[PDB]
């Protein structure tokens, strides 16, 4: 739950990542398969990636990221009533996809870390409290429907 003080400040990071969606979506995954190798396998269109350059070089990859940020900006910009736009998604990381709720913390914690290389000095306190108690909601809606789905 966030005031609307926190989504103003969130949206206006988000400013941001959509001003180069695709850059920005290219760090997350990168950040995400480097900082945990595990989360790499369950991608099977990117599993071929052995090294980091090979993911910078990658196109598709960069195209992925544009989806996933797409997703979640639709999300966000949703402001918390989101029940229909995440519901679909948890249901395919679940199902489908087989993702642990694990792995949605770990990207979480690297889109917090590609603000802040990407923008350093330029993303505050206030605007990083205000992005994790998001990205935090996020999480915590999907776990409910992983917690219904009962998967682990
Ligand atoms: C902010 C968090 C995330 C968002 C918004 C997001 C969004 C999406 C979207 C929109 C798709 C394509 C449609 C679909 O299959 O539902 C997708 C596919 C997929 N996602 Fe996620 N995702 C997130 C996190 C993750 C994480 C953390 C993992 C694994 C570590 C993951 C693994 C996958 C895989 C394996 C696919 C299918 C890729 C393919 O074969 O095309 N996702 N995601």
């Amino acid at each position: 739950g966030l005031s609307d003080g926190e989504w103003q400040q969130v949206l206006n990071v988000w400013g941001k990542v959509e001003a180069d969606i695709a850059g920005h979506g290219q760090e997350v995954l990168i950040r995400l398969f480097t900082g945990h190798p595990e989360t790499l396998e369950k991608f099977d269109k990117f599993k071929h990636l052995k090294t980091e350059a090979e993911m910078k070089a990658s196109e598709d990859l960069k195209k992925h990221g544009t989806v996933v940020l797409t997703a979640l900006g639709g999300i966000l910009k949703k402001k918390g009533h989101h029940e229909a736009e995440l519901k679909p998604l948890a249901q395919s990381h679940a199902t489908k996809h087989k993702i642990p709720i694990k792995y949605l913390e770990f990207i979480s914690d690297a889109i917090i870390h590609v603000l802040h290389s990407k923008h350093p000095g330029d993303f505050g306190a206030d605007a990083q409290g205000a992005m994790t108690k998001a990205l935090e909601l996020f999480r915590n809606d999907i776990a409910a429907k992983y917690k219904e789905l009962g998967f682990q």
